[PDB]
């Protein structure tokens, strides 16, 4: 099943934020996340909405 546009960012950014600090713990750093998704450009964000989009229609195709 396809992942939300939201969480797949999550997942592919969330090694890179426990290496800026290891002693984050996962609250503090899915808190860092919402904000790093917050500084995304409406065009950045369109290309996870786009994969997003074609991950649904795979899925559904199946």
């Amino acid at each position: 099943k396809p992942l939300m546009p939201y969480m797949r960012y999550s997942r592919k950014v969330w090694d890179q934020v426990k290496a800026s600090n290891p002693d984050l713990k996962l609250w503090e750093i899915g808190k860092i996340i919402g904000g790093m998704w917050r500084d995304l450009t409406d065009e950045e964000k369109q290309e996870y909405l786009n994969e997003y989009e074609a991950e649904k229609i795979e899925y559904n195709e199946s």
